[PDB]
């Protein structure tokens, strides 16, 4: 599984489960293509959006749907979504990890790369 | 001064000092349009990028290149940008301060909505 | 002021205001001495906490009381409260400025030292 | 495994192995006592340090030995080490994650607590 994403609640100190998660990757046109999607589980983890092989470098922006989850729990929060926008696999196929902490007015993400 | 960013370096301890940042507002083709820019300043600020006239609500995205400014540090980052997205509101208080602290491979953003 | 603590909270994206700080300075027995208090005001800032004769090298703690904040909004918290423990420094930069972003259950610190 | 450790390095997209981790639980004269330690795993996790029958009502503090680690990759952090501390176990038994997030001049705490 070489793309994958994480979500923490910061209010409830539990995972944000049933987030949605978009994943696009620039085209050669400069525009954003879709790539995958999927929404995060009971563990706050979405897995299994891609494949080695379709995981192909680029530019790509992982946008998790952070207002639909806090509008869900009966708070108006700041932002439209979370973007995490980088280039992958330009030294070759790595393994990634986005992870999102959420706020109601902040968040904040990681990622961690691995061979 | 209804948006201000603010910008620190938790690396080094310090305010982002000439981080480019981009400010856009949705259009009604729901393309960004460009709306204000500017570099932050020696405490990692940047004002004066709008007016109360024309700062209306609508869904508007600061873009700060963190990528080039890792780069000018000598640090390889993950992120190409980072991307704060929101709804400004006239149902709440009047200033937007956008801040962001920076690490290569993290970011945090928050928004601190004042009177 | 070479001492200043700045307080976000990051459910209401405001200041957090009427925070309750305490700052320790190590004793040669290892033990925490008192050294300077307070509440942070309507801009969740704290100054005036000591001086330069005063805020000589050594081991410091502060103490956000975060506990007590959650409690007084009624939002169930992780933290008993918040510590920051750093060595002060003459040879960097000659303010310091103790920075955290609250959530209930998650907070985040920086310092931001600067001339 | 009622009591976890998570650690991450957001300078370098990584687990933060081979940290120290001392946790220390209040004894009835309001002092800190030692009640479990270990480092951290090349997954940058901490399991093991007790037991469901050990880990008593009570509170606790987790330092996490952050200046080290910075030291080791040639780095002069800010903080002298990460401290958590919180109640556990005051309604009934829970499992705790307390996950960190380290920059050289800042870090973020989180908690994750499931039945
Ligand atoms: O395993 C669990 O239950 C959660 C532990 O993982 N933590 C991830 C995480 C932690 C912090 Br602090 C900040 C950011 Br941004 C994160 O993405
Ligand atoms: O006075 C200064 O130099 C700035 C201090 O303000 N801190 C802002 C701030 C702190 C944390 Br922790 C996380 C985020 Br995101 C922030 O935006």
């Amino acid at each position: 599984c070489p793309l994958m994403v994480k979500v923490l609640d910061a209010v409830r100190g539990s995972p944000a489960i049933n987030v949605a998660v978009h994943v696009f990757r620039k085209a050669a046109d400069d525009t954003w293509e879709p790539f995958a999607s999927g929404k995060t589980s009971e563990s706050g983890e979405l897995h299994g959006l891609t494949t080695e092989e379709e995981f192909v470098e680029g530019i790509y922006k992982v946008e998790i749907d952070t207002k639909s989850y806090w509008k869900a729990l009966g708070i108006s929060p700041f932002h439209e979504h979370a973007e995490v926008v980088f280039t992958a696999n330009d030294s070759g196929p790595r393994r990634y990890t986005i992870a999102a902490l959420l706020s109601p007015y902040s968040y904040s993400t990681t990622a961690v790369v691995t061979n």
